[PDB]
């Protein structure tokens, strides 16, 4: 995240911090998630799509740092990878970029919801905010384009929806945003998501429900006048969602 504030889990309680093995034992950040129901944390398919190996992930919710054991997480393995299977990626569009998590502990249960773990309600069919709305981006993606280290601490931001006919303009990213893709920035382009946030919410409130209407995808850039945030569009996919849950 880019600009925003420092926070902590208990402000966004179904953020999830998604991590990789390697050989060796070292552990490195991949990419954020969002808690849907217990066992499920819905991401996107670029996170995995090159290791797509789901014994290779930890999965932690209630977790506010990169490197500390925060007060009340809980830690889990992957039990079922769910890859979009018409995933793909062009150099900069990222197409059915969504991908679902099984979640279990080491004695086998899904997540136990408490006060720094809740779950994020998926939006209804053919029901996103108008155009102009603020929503809230939460990650652990980089503070600044030209770092090469993630900050230590979770981050948020606010930003507005943008329309698909605006983000279809020449010096946006004309045809290559597509209608099944949302577009977000700050309109003085000073703060915005980072490579490191993918995977992470974008939470809308909606007729005062707070709905997880996007999922960090790709963007030219971050934080680049013209360049808005782009994200899988959630109310598309609730019929892949709803079948692969099942
Ligand atoms: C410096 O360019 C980047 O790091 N871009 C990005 C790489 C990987 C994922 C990204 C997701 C969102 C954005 C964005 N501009 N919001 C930009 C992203």
């Amino acid at each position: 995240i880019i600009g925003g504030e420092f926070t902590t889990i208990e402000n966004q309680p179904w953020f999830a911090a998604i991590y990789r093995r390697h050989r060796g034992g070292s552990v490195t950040y991949v990419c954020g998630g969002s808690l849907i129901s217990p066992c499920w944390v819905i991401s996107a398919t670029h996170c995995f799509i090159d290791y797509p190996k789901k014994e290779d992930y930890i999965v932690y919710l209630g977790r506010s740092r990169l490197n500390s054991n925060t007060q009340g997480e809980m830690k889990f393995e992957v039990e079922n990878l769910i890859l979009h299977k018409d995933y793909s990626a062009d150099t900069l569009a990222h197409h059915n970029d969504i991908a679902l998590l099984k979640i279990r502990s080491k004695e086998g249960r899904c997540a136990q919801p408490s006060r720094t773990i809740q779950t994020i309600a998926l939006p209804s069919m053919y029901n996103d905010p108008q155009f102009g709305t603020s929503c809230e981006i939460t990650g652990f993606g980089k503070e600044q384009s030209t770092d090469y280290l993630y900050p230590e601490q979770l981050k948020m931001t606010v930003v507005k929806l943008i329309s698909h006919r605006e983000c279809q303009q020449p010096h946006y990213y004309g045809s290559e945003v597509t209608t099944k893709m949302l577009c977000a920035a700050d309109p003085q382009w000073k703060t915005d998501s980072c490579q490191g946030d993918s995977g992470g919410p974008l939470v809308c409130s909606l007729q005062g429900r707070m709905t997880l209407t996007g999922i960090v995808s790709w963007g030219r850039g971050c934080a680049l006048k013209d360049k808005p945030g782009v994200y899988t569009r959630v109310s598309h996919f609730l019929p892949w969602i709803r079948s692969h849950t099942k």
